[PDB]
């Protein structure tokens, strides 16, 4: 409540069509030194009438130290669940809910801590709200289930300099490695991100007229197996700036035209989550 910026609260958020299977909602921010509690629900209602169903309701309490979950519906709340409070009074929080057709899914700090079984039709989840102790710096719905190995076109203009590629993925759990490449329309490989686990780093390159160039890797290994994490690819004026949950991981000086990067390709022992053009 210092500052504003943006996502005021109380937050209201009307969803552009009813939430569904592999999607997620990533909720961040920052809490105060004397904040108490903040509330994450996605609600029915339909569209400011607001008391009908709350098919999940989300409470963080620094008082009772608890992540506390439930349903509201027929006028009546069910039985709460919970879930250890892993944040202290201040410091960021960053909760993420992906649904799926029994449950949601929900993360804190990129881990998963929850499943909480559908009680109410997923469907009838028309909007979202955030409200409480706590400065809304995020906040993101989309994504869907991609199949991996994925491959896809980026847009007309492409990863163009001054904009960046987002992906959220989650490394598996006893995965070795997994790949993430850039390219342009004859094959060659802009940037080939390659976190290898069994060799405790990320090996960085390109592919032109098929052969592989230098390789640059070293910087310690940022990523956790089962932990999920922010992929962020900048092209900027003379290389990537690679982004791993927030910090530079890394620069990757251009060895290829930037300009017409319309080509993405993951593979290897990953779950994707969420792609987007920033
Ligand atoms: O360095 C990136 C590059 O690695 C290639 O595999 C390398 C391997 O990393 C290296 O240890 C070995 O000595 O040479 C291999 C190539 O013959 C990958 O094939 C290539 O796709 C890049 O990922």
């Amino acid at each position: 409540m210092a500052t504003e910026t943006n996502y005021p609260v109380p937050y209201r958020s009307k969803l552009t069509e009813p939430f569904e299977p592999g999607q997620t909602l990533i909720i961040k921010g920052k809490t105060a030194e004397d904040s108490v509690r903040f509330t994450i629900n996605l609600h029915n209602t339909s569209a400011d009438f607001s008391g009908n169903d709350v098919p999940l309701h989300i409470s963080v309490r620094f008082d009772e130290g608890k992540i506390v979950f439930n349903t509201f519906s027929k006028g009546e709340w069910g039985k709460e669940e919970r879930k250890s409070n892993p944040y202290k009074k201040g410091d960021d929080i960053d909760i993420r809910i992906r649904a799926h057709d029994s449950k949601f899914s929900i993360s804190v700090d990129q881990k998963e801590v929850k499943e909480y079984e559908h009680r109410v039709p997923l469907s009838s989840v028309t909007h979202f709200s955030v409200d409480g102790d706590i400065l809304i710096t995020y906040i993101h719905w989309g994504g869907k289930y991609y199949p991996v190995p994925y491959e896809s076109g980026l847009a007309g203009d492409g990863l163009a300099p001054g904009k960046s590629l987002l992906i959220f993925a989650t490394p598996e759990k006893k995965g070795k490695r997994f790949h993430i490449n850039l390219l342009k329309k004859n094959g060659d490989i802009a940037l080939h991100f390659n976190p290898r686990f069994d060799e405790k780093a990320i090996v960085r390159n390109s592919l032109i007229s098929g052969e592989w160039g230098n390789e640059e890797r070293e910087g310690k290994n940022p990523l956790e197996k089962g932990i999920g994490c922010d992929l962020e690819f900048r092209n900027e004026e003379y290389a990537f700036q690679i982004y791993v949950d927030g910090e530079r991981f890394a620069t990757y000086a251009h060895r290829l035209d930037p300009h017409d990067i319309n080509g993405l390709q993951i593979g290897g022992d990953v779950e994707v989550t969420g792609i987007q053009m920033v």
